[PDB]
């Protein structure tokens, strides 16, 4: 896998946000995560966290996996990074996002992710109390 640049456009929620990739707008969603939506109990703290993360971040970069790239509603399916730290590990250690979604051929962090889910769980954070 491989990091390729892009820059914040708009924080959406805790696993999208709209992106400019190769110069145009994308929105994305994060491989292999859920978060609460908005409405749901953490959803305004995943956001919020996601938020802070990207806007904080002197450089957002996204990584796609090995198989597809877009979903079908044409949302980008990657690992966003924010300087170097990645988004969808982060939420998942600190409780706000469940390892999710992982399908076959697009499942390269699954196992970095299910640790930081188990730390999570461990330490009873957010979703996990
Ligand atoms: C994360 C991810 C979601 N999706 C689709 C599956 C779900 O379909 P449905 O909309 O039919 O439920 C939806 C979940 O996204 P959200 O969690 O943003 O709603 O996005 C993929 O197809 N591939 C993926 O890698
Ligand atoms: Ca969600």
């Amino acid at each position: 896998l491989h990091k390729e640049p892009a820059t914040l456009i708009k924080a959406i929620d805790g696993d999208t946000v709209k992106l400019m990739y190769k110069g145009q707008p994308m929105t994305f969603r994060l491989l292999l995560v859920d978060t609460p939506e908005f409405n749901e109990k953490y959803g305004p703290e995943a956001s919020a966290f996601e938020k802070k993360m990207e806007e904080n971040a002197k450089k957002i970069e996204v990584e796609f996996d090995k198989g597809q790239r877009t979903d079908k509603y044409g949302r980008g399916l990657a690992y966003i990074y924010a300087d170097g730290k990645m988004v969808n590990e982060a939420l998942v250690r600190q409780g706000l996002a469940k390892v999710a979604y992982v399908y076959k051929g697009n499942n390269t962090h699954e196992q970095l992710l299910r640790k930081a889910e188990a730390q999570a769980k461990k330490e009873k954070l957010n979703i996990w109390s």
